[PDB]
């Protein structure tokens, strides 16, 4: 906590923790129930809603999803190559999820009645702070005090934790997403950066690019002992302070070893 304190001053803005063992039900917790922007990583949890629907609807997975140009919004390097034979919801979701693919998170918000659908998605599961209110990629404003497309650390790790751990999924789709977030390909630097190597991980970054605001969520399997749920956000009052991938890797750090992990 005191690290935490020393950690975001050097970094010159906020830095917001919860870490969870799983085993224990021991918790690391600085800033946790704070609001800090969800920039990207809303996409995990929106590949999520796309599982739990398809419990209740089968082929909607592998239904096709055909789409125009103008829909190649920033940051859409899967959907662009596919754009002549369209996606389905299953590659939409792989895309977003483990490429943060614009397009195709907003192809998949559309499906689930946008922004407010998964934030209904959410509430179903017991989560009672996330909030989406636009779509990738104005919910990437992050102006300080607003709360809008905003979660806390400790909401994000408990609904993680239900989704992947616990009963939020089905069997089968539960180990799905754990598959999407293990392929992840964008958070090398951040929580990935504090584990070992045999150690088992999945994730889901999130980068809004102003006010020094980028996060990582993961559910990490320690070798010989229970899986840890973290949450790491940050963001900083200029809107020209950059964000620092390291900040949240070492964050991550003291958040195990604060558990002794």
């Amino acid at each position: 906590a005191e690290p935490f304190a020393k950690l975001e001053q050097d970094f010159g803005g906020s830095i917001g923790v919860y870490a969870m063992d799983t085993g224990s039900g021991a918790t690391v917790s600085y800033r946790a129930e704070e609001r800090f922007p969800l920039c990207s990583s809303f996409k995990g949890f929106l590949a999520a809603a796309v599982l739990a629907r398809s419990q209740q609807q089968a082929g909607l997975l592998d239904t096709p999803i055909r789409y125009g140009k103008n829909a190649l919004v920033p940051w859409s390097p899967i959907s662009e190559k596919y754009l002549t034979t369209g996606m389905t919801v299953a590659e939409l979701s792989a895309a977003a999820v483990q490429y943060s693919d614009n397009a195709a998170a907003n192809l998949l918000l559309k499906e689930l009645g946008g922004p407010a659908g998964l934030t209904a998605f959410m509430r179903s599961i017991g989560d009672t702070t996330f909030r989406l209110d636009r779509w990738e990629l104005e919910l990437n404003s992050a102006i300080p005090g607003d709360a809008r497309d905003t979660s806390s650390p400790r909401a994000v790790t408990e609904s993680l934790q239900k989704l992947t751990l616990g009963s939020a999924l089905a069997a089968p789709q539960r180990q799905q997403f754990v598959d999407w977030l293990k392929g992840n390909t964008t958070g090398n630097h951040r929580i990935r950066a504090a584990v070992p190597a045999d150690w088992a991980v999945g994730d889901k970054t999130g980068t809004c690019g102003v006010y020094g605001t980028a996060n990582d969520y993961a559910v990490v399997w320690p070798t010989g002992r229970a899986p840890i749920v973290l949450a790491v956000y940050t963001r900083a009052p200029n809107k020209d302070d950059k964000h620092s991938e390291a900040v949240i890797a070492a964050a991550a750090r003291l958040a195990l070893e604060g558990l002794g992990v």
